[PDB]
DNA sequence: CATCTG
DNA sequence: CAGATG
């Protein structure tokens, strides 16, 4: 946690490069365990020979750790840090719609910058284009003050669209955070569940309003359940317009919300812990449900949930306000 | 994972 | 349909 940091950090460096730059999924994958293993490893790694001892770690890496130990830097890492071609990728990747795959391409096409983009605005895809258009805003964090404004508006129309809707903004925003990356809203309806066949409108329904009323400006992907879009708080008294922030609406079966709602809220770590103990009280929980573990090694069967309160209760645990849901 | 692209 | 992205 600070005892074999830089080493973990460079391994990570190496890992990401290989993956995104070249296609070293394996090497990449390697970098990763390695960085994962030294991560837990309780001692002061005073050598590669000592590293290697480790599992996942072998011959190549130790070369590296040693150099980093011996001297304060990695030549190959240093040599990587400069290469424009590497840098372009990691940079283009910065776009909403630009994965390393597309990154790699454009670069080999000369497109290496933001301007390049605009120029060759044709070679971008839709998503790809919006990400460009909102390149900056998209990189802008969302301060709670804005979040509640938004949250408010969302909730009022989901209400109008139909009174039976159960929307819920999760995330850290829910975890009580001061700034959130995007608005990730949970959606269900009574009339939507596990077995209940389809009902796309359940989603498209709302997607309109929000648009209808200018809340949503652009769609990034719109389907029956998931909607990946862009929204905007109506710039008040003209002199200040907000940014375009990312939003995501997902329609879920009423029969498996609070499991999801719970789930999505985080933090990962809270999850893990609740998930381990869950395992203790004789259960398992997942992104959709909670069920009874048969001794046979394992077993199914969905437990019914009317609230986060149902779930907690189950594994017999202190209901934790979402504020105190960090770790 | 669900969506879009080609 | 694989393959990409998020
Ligand atoms: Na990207
Ligand atoms: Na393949
Ligand atoms: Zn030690
Ligand atoms: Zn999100």
């Amino acid at each position: 946690e600070t005892l074999n940091g830089g080493i973990t950090d460079m391994l990570t460096e190496l890992a990401n490069f290989e993956k995104n730059v070249s296609q070293a999924i394996h090497k990449y994958n390697a970098y990763r365990k390695a960085a994962s293993v030294i991560a837990k490893y309780p001692h002061k790694i005073k050598s590669g020979a000592e590293a290697k001892k480790l599992p996942g770690v072998g011959t190549k890496i130790a070369e590296k750790i040693d150099e980093f130990l011996a001297t304060g830097k990695l030549r190959k890492l240093e040599k990587i840090r400069q290469d424009d071609t590497s840098s372009s990728i990691n940079f283009l990747t910065r776009v909403s719609g630009i994965g390393p795959s597309a990154a790699r391409k454009f670069v080999d096409e000369g497109i290496k910058t933001l301007e390049d983009l605009r120029k060759n605005e044709d070679k971008l895809n839709h998503h790809q284009r919006i990400g460009l258009k909102y390149f900056g805003d998209f990189e802008k964090r969302i301060p709670r003050e804005e979040m509640l404004q938004m949250q408010d508006i969302v909730l009022n129309e989901v209400k109008k669209v139909d009174s039976e809707y159960i929307a819920t903004v999760c995330g850290s925003f829910r975890r009580g955070a001061e700034s959130s990356g995007d608005m990730d809203v949970l959606l269900t309806h009574p009339s939507f569940t596990s077995e209940s066949t389809k009902q796309p409108k359940l989603l498209h329904q709302v997607v309109e309003q929000l648009q209808k009323v200018h809340f949503i400006t652009d769609t990034l992907s719109k389907g029956e359940t998931k909607f990946m879009g862009v929204c905007q708080l109506p710039s008040k008294n003209d002199e200040k317009e907000y940014p375009h922030r990312r939003i995501d609406i997902r329609l879920i079966p009423k029969d498996q919300y609070y499991c999801g709602v719970l789930y999505f809220t985080g933090s990962d770590i809270f999850n893990k812990n609740m998930r381990a103990h869950a395992l203790e009280k004789g259960f398992t929980i997942n992104e959709y449900t909670i069920r009874p573990l048969g001794v046979t090694g394992v077993a199914g069967e969905p437990l019914p949930v009317d609230s986060e309160k149902d779930i907690f209760d189950y594994i017999q645990w202190k209901y934790r306000e979402p504020k105190d849901r960090s770790e």
